[PDB]
């Protein structure tokens, strides 16, 4: 249940997520009402998940990121590390996946020595063994596509 | 420098992309002025780079979420692999990396089949071998964080 017009909408505001009102009505030959009741929909059915801006993170001093592959080091104890991972604030993602490893994580850091102290305790707040895989380029990045 | 009261126009930004340059201005205390012209200052030097909404994929139909891990076939030849595989809209994300594979790709697709017919596309247009891990959830993506 994504019409035509909904495929529009959310494809015009992945490309641009500050898109105003009125720039949308035009492009979906609506009205500017009809638009906003529409958006609405789609955030509250959890099709649009939010807007963010989208930040260099070396512009921000993040000049290391890296892939960080997580496996329990007791498979038999409870299995959050995902929710013990959220209050480390330089894990931006945490996927599960098929395989050997349990978790994948993306983690954003200053520099080398700091990426060491941050595997340390991701090894100690998940109790995880932790393989990790370092990024030398982002050549793009969150392009978002819509079929 | 990033002068830390820009620091707290990113932060904000990043949480909410659809921020107004007047609700933003009393939670950071300036003048619609000044927001205005930091944030396309911010936008010139490519620290804020894009603003997006953030789309469910399986909401739009991407029910397989894969990385997909690749190395050239040929060493002898020009390694251009990300050029090649930027028209391939399936790919989100490109990534040179330092561990057992040249380059990771993030790749959304409809199921399993469709991933099938995606990696031998990605083989034969880049002229790589792939190694695709298959994420089965994912638990939250993009925090970006600012320090
Ligand atoms: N890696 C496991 C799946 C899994 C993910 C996360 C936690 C536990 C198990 C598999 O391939 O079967």
């Amino acid at each position: 249940a994504l019409d035509d017009i909904d495929r529009i909408l959310v494809r015009e505001l992945a490309a641009d997520g500050r898109a105003t009102l009125s720039e949308l009505a035009t492009r979906a030959g609506l009205s500017v009402s009809a638009v906003q009741s529409r958006v609405r929909r789609l955030e509250s059915r959890g099709v649009v998940q939010g807007y963010s801006a989208r930040i260099n993170p070396e512009a921000v001093g993040h000049l290391l990121s890296a892939f960080v592959a997580i496996t329990p080091l007791d498979p038999s104890q409870p299995d959050d590390a995902p929710a013990r991972l959220e209050h480390i604030e330089e894990v931006e993602s945490c996927y599960s996946v098929a395989g050997e490893e349990s978790y994948v994580l993306l983690v954003r850091v200053a520099s080398a020595r700091a990426l060491e102290d941050l595997l340390q305790r991701i090894r100690t707040t998940a109790n995880v063994r932790t393989r990790s895989t370092i990024i030398l380029n982002t050549f793009y990045s969150d392009r978002q596509h819509i079929p």
